[PDB]
């Protein structure tokens, strides 16, 4: 199976401009993801499946936090870490992407650990502000920061 899902900007708002498309695939060596994006700064972006069916602002401590409501990243296995694609942490967790000087991405990103499509549906996708070092040193969820774009796997 395949399903092609459209991101927005996460905005104190909620969704804004549409900044491009997912294609989720099944394939031999895990589920691909087909990025089309734009309006993006340049350089690595994190990118994760995260828990919940909505895109939706939230508030944390008192601040408004953009696509708060797509909660935190899938675990399936409560492990309550991130590894990036290749640990046994997060299972939500994806290749990162890369932005263009023209603020583009354009690019197949696989997660091997992965395999069916049906294990997200009814989930979130997200692109972050910042990077991804697959780790929760030195910062917290892989150093993504802010959400910066998300759509919802239907
Ligand atoms: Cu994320
Ligand atoms: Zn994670």
């Amino acid at each position: 199976e395949s399903t092609t899902v459209k991101m927005y900007e996460a905005l104190p708002t909620g969704p804004g401009k549409e900044v491009g498309t997912v294609v989720i695939s099944e394939a031999p060596g895990g589920l691909h993801f087909k990025v089309n994006m734009e309006k993006l700064t340049p350089g690595y972006h994190g990118f994760h499946v995260h828990e919940n069916p909505s895109c939706a602002p939230g508030e944390k401590d008192g601040k408004i936090v953009p696509a708060l409501a797509a909660g935190g990243h899938y675990d399936p296995g409560n492990t309550h870490h991130h590894l990036g694609p290749e640990g046994d942490g997060h299972m939500g967790d994806l290749p990162r992407l890369s932005a263009n000087a023209d603020g583009k991405v354009s690019e197949t990103v696989v997660a091997p650990h992965l395999k069916k499509l049906a294990e997200i549906k009814q989930r979130s996708l997200m692109v972050h502000v910042g990077g991804d070092n697959y780790s929760d040193k030195p910062e917290p969820l892989g150093g993504g920061g802010a959400r910066f774009a998300c759509g919802v796997i239907e």
